[PDB]
């Protein structure tokens, strides 16, 4: 089966964790400023096809109204089942620059919920340390696997030449805010990914 | 004599037009966002040493107070004498992306002064057309020469391989707003260049 080209970067149409997962959304992170676009990463979102059954309260809704519906994305983020994010570096950067973008996104959300406590701080520190020790060359790959059987996340960094590097995040709140960074509707870091997911899910939910 | 390294790009310490001109300020254009710096261009500002005599109303002022003094930079922009800007591309871009940044900076200033009239529009169109036909490879060089003897500007684009390409801007108002884009104090496109000029001129004005 053919790779899906996401802004000229190949993505598998299916990934298997504990279950077969389908590519149901993809997009990029970028900035458009001074009449210029600069692309940072490409993203693929992999979900169980059965997620359409968990999202039946939104059947008949269009992609445009699902794209602006933060309750919908809240349900998707918390739906039961396996989930997997695949991120491919476009602009080379220091690992610690992604670390701090992540840390700031997670800390901000924890603080807003008053959940920035000892365990969250310790878990987030371990994630920051993990990225601090990496260099994100172009086509490097970060993956976030969210298993259905625990409120944890396994983070893998892969780059040609080196062996895969891995950590497991054990704090549920930190794991939730990582999911929200990428998947929280109008607050997601990648509006293109949100629109693709929302359009793909609206179509599946109409059937 | 040694080249002056401006963020790893060489700049002559002196350029000769109608008169010998000294490098009195240099800096970069950049964006700092998402905990990351992206550098667009390096700038050198070349002025007659005699400009210190035209700026005597600001003698005894420090670099920090000259850096926040828009009357000072207004006097520098309009002072008599030869002036030369040298811009070296760091991030490769389309010519039309610099064209539109320029056009938007000039048009905005003309509009604020209600000077966006037929002649200005025609002159600015010719500048936009000039850049539209170029590709700004890294280390390409844009120079703006402002002669003391007319209210005009000669723009030169140079890149290795190709011959120099040149146009002459004949509209005084457009030429003034180009100078202000780069040199207008707290409104300049390059705060680093402003600070360097202001510190260099403060020191010379103290002698």
């Amino acid at each position: 089966t053919e790779m899906v080209m996401v802004d000229e970067i190949p993505f598998p149409p299916q990934i298997t964790t504990a279950k077969p997962l389908c590519l149901l959304g993809y997009g990029i992170t970028d900035i458009e400023i001074h009449f210029l676009q600069i692309k940072f990463t490409a993203i693929g979102v992999y979900l169980e096809p059965e997620i359409v059954g968990h999202l039946q309260p939104w059947k008949g809704k269009s992609g445009k109204e699902l794209a602006e519906n933060d309750d919908f994305f809240e349900a998707l983020i918390s739906a039961p089942g396996e989930k997997f994010l695949r991120i491919v570096v476009i602009k080379e950067i220091k690992g610690s620059q992604y670390g701090v973008q992540l840390e700031s996104a997670v800390r901000d959300r924890l603080a807003a919920d008053d959940k920035y406590e000892e365990e969250e701080e310790e878990a987030l520190e371990k994630v920051v340390e993990f990225f601090q020790s990496k260099y994100f060359k172009k086509d490097s790959i970060i993956t976030f696997h969210f298993p259905a059987t625990s409120f944890t996340a396994e983070i893998v960094f892969a780059t040609e030449g080196k062996e895969e590097s891995k950590i497991t995040v054990e704090n549920a709140n930190v794991v939730e805010m990582i999911k929200k960074w990428y998947l929280g509707g109008t607050r997601g870091v990648s509006p293109t990914t949100i629109s693709a997911l929302a359009n793909t899910l609206a179509t599946e939910l109409s059937k």
